[PDB]
DNA sequence: AATGTCTGCCC
DNA sequence: ATTCTGC
DNA sequence: GCAGAATGGGCAGACATT
């Protein structure tokens, strides 16, 4: 009976039925047009609120309808390809996926290169395309189809990537395109991203409950509450949902204990377990002391070093096998032989298994001391062999979340550290905990941020140990505040740079420019040399002042005074006049810029870690602006 | 073999 | 990673 | 304050190209 077309799908209007006000019929695939549909309305709309009831509305028509094709719907939504664990990656950029729609078009590269950076956004190129019959695409298949592509390896592999592409935008209907295209640059854009498509997915199993005999008796299970009452009961439902996610996020995890028996006994079937990665406790910025004894009021805190290396959530499996994770949750363990080797020298005899949150630290073994972060990136990534390692790491642990088969983390911090103190052993160099400090003295507070900075850390983290002080991130997932000599106001390396180009925004961007290229004074050589790119920092309406100021100086080419050497061209060239207030955290040697390259090294020029935009020098040009010989000075200041 | 470009993921 | 902003 | 979307530098690895 419902031969509605996916064209006309709805999912955002009101008194949505999941049956009948579906595109598809029960028992079959959902259209990936339903899905493509779906982001529209989402996209239309700026209420959170609406987009994850828009989104519900499709989700309860899959569960009622099309139960197996939930899972590739969410992934789909998030715009994922599975558990972060598994490191599926398309290996699909804006390189492949133009050069797909180029051939699927038959166009030139550089017409579509060119309409992609002025559109702002490759579903725009990829929809208004003349594809110069085939079936409708399911939502299981585009997604199975995804996963092809990431699935692809060895040479010629692109060839056969943009090869599935085509097919795909070859049997693209209406808006399918666009959304296959967003897809695979990585950006959907809807405005509703991994806590919408959790909210969405708790409202609607709770409203329209899976697994009943079809058709279901219980479409809309919120009709005989009170508003009130709805309300907290999807909060309920929602926090329950969260939670689990929070420790298990993993939808091919959830997803069929959801399906199966149902929400409310989801805590039930999936818990925090060592081996499944759980999302980390994060940090909010603090702009100084004051603010952090405010933010904290009358809770008891401690200050710990913020270590300069990569967080490793360490996994010991009851059994003895061990996994490190990332901070995003991809498995590092085949990166960390030398980590491996030493779990049994950081435990007492009676640790059968346990979660750590670390940070790994590249460290110099014949210096006994820290070395920076860059150095740590130059580890090898896959399939590490333990001899060959040339960076060693120290592991300096701050946090136990799971221990001898116990979940921590409704214990507070006061709690989590002593245990970590208590059933966890220390060796010099290899895996200490982290430096700390206990007190609300700002005098002490402020020294300890001094000698973080000193002992090469890049400031402080700072942690109520027993109010609020819980590991759950469901509950606030920025319970931990950072506090970098950088966030405070007149402490940081700040630089004044001169605008030489501009990059077309992409999508809120587009139509103006999102990024800068900015460049220092070589004083000896009269040159400005190309230093970072800028892209944060100015507000909206800065944004459209500087697209506003700086377009008048658009050059067709740019001067031979100008040295950029490898960093992106600019899609315009300026004529350099505006000078521009940059903050940074640190200076770096960098393999494309050529800012001071030959005041610190022969071959590497300088760049700046976590440039941002901080205000126009109006009262200086480009000859006032900071020097590549000051750079350098700045660089080396650093040690 | 060597090099150059693209990508994903660290921050 | 930093930063901005509509809700 | 959340959640999301803009955006930064730079590495190893995977390919492509020569
Ligand atoms: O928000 P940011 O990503 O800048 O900082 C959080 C990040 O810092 C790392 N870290 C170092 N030392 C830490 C610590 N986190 C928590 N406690 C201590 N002592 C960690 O990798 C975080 O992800």
């Amino acid at each position: 009976s419902n031969d509605m077309d996916p064209s006309g799908y709805n999912p955002a209007k009101n008194n949505y039925h999941p049956v009948e006000d579906a595109c598809w019929k029960p028992g079959q695939k959902v259209p990936y047009l339903a899905v493509a549909r779906t982001f529209e309305k989402i996209e239309e709309v700026s209420a959170r609120l609406r987009m994850v009831e828009t989104l519900s509305n499709l989700l309860r028509s899959v569960v009622a309808l099309s139960p197996p094709d939930l899972l590739p719907v969410l992934y789909l939504s998030l715009n994922h390809l599975g558990p972060p664990q598994q490191g599926l990656a398309l290996g699909v950029g804006d390189g492949v996926l133009l050069k797909a729609v180029a051939q699927a078009t038959g166009r030139q590269l550089e017409s579509v290169r060119a309409e992609a950076a002025e559109k702002g956004d490759v579903g725009l190129v990829a929809e208004n395309s003349r594809s110069t019959p085939p079936p409708p695409l399911t939502a299981s298949g585009v997604f199975s189809k995804f996963r092809d592509i990431a699935r692809l390896t060895g040479s010629a592999s692109t060839a056969k990537k943009i090869d599935i592409i085509k097919g795909l935008f070859v049997a693209c209907r209406h808006s399918e395109a666009r959304f296959i295209a967003r897809s695979l640059s990585g950006r959907l854009r809807l405005g509703l991203a991994e806590q919408s498509v959790l909210a969405a997915l708790s409202q609607a199993v709770s409203l329209t409950p899976p697994g009943q005999e079809f058709p279901p008796a219980m479409v809309d299970a919120g009709k005989g509450k009170t508003a009130e009452a709805r309300k907290t009961w999807l909060e309920e439902q929602g926090m329950i949902l969260k939670q689990t996610f929070c420790e298990v996020p993993d939808l091919d995890r959830i997803i069929p204990v959801l399906l199966e028996h149902g929400l409310e006994r989801l805590p039930e079937h999936c818990k925090l377990s060592p081996g499944i990665p759980l999302k980390p406790m994060l940090a909010h910025p603090t702009r100084g002391i004051s603010e952090v004894l405010k933010r904290f009021e009358e809770a008891a805190f401690t200050c710990e070093y913020k270590y300069d290396g990569q967080r490793a959530q360490i996994h010991a499996l009851e059994g003895g096998e061990v996994k490190i994770f990332s901070r995003n949750q991809a498995d590092n363990t085949g990166k960390y032989p030398d980590i491996i080797s030493r779990i049994p020298k950081i435990k007492l005899p009676s640790v059968t298994s346990f979660i750590l949150d670390t940070e790994a630290v590249a460290w110099d073994r014949e210096k006994k001391q820290i070395q920076p972060f860059q150095v740590l990136t130059t580890r090898k990534r896959k399939e590490v062999d333990a001899s060959e390692i040339q960076v060693q790491v120290c592991l300096y642990a701050f946090d136990l979340i799971y221990l001898n088969g116990e979940s921590l983390v409704r214990e507070p911090l006061s709690r989590r550290r002593q245990l970590l103190r208590e059933n966890f052993v220390e060796t010099e160099g290899e895996f200490v905990f982290a430096t700390s400090l206990d007190t609300k003295d700002i005098e002490q507070i402020a020294e300890f941020l001094e000698q973080s900075v000193k002992d090469s850390c890049e400031g402080l983290m700072v942690k109520t140990l027993d109010v609020d002080a819980t590991y759950e991130i469901a509950k606030r997932s920025h319970n931990w505040l950072k506090l970098k000599k950088d966030y405070l106001d007149g402490v940081g390396d700040t630089l004044d740079l001169v605008v030489i180009g501009a990059y077309l925004g992409r999508g809120k961007r587009a139509g103006r420019y999102g990024g800068f290229l900015l460049a220092s004074y070589d004083e000896d050589s009269e040159e400005l040399q190309a230093i970072c790119k800028l892209g944060t920092g100015f507000s909206d309406e800065e944004l459209e002042e500087h697209h506003q100021s700086l377009k008048a100086l658009v050059l067709p080419s740019p001067r031979p005074y100008v040295r950029i050497d490898g960093a992106v061209i600019p899609d315009h060239w300026l004529d350099p006049s505006a000078v521009w207030e940059v903050k940074c955290a640190d200076l770096s040697l960098s393999p494309i810029y050529p800012a001071a390259r030959g005041l610190v090294d022969s071959d590497k020029g300088i760049s700046l870690r976590f440039p941002r935009f901080i205000r126009v020098r109006e009262d200086k040009q480009p000859e006032q602006a900071t020097t590549s010989a000051q750079v350098a000075c700045l660089y080396r200041k650093q040690s």
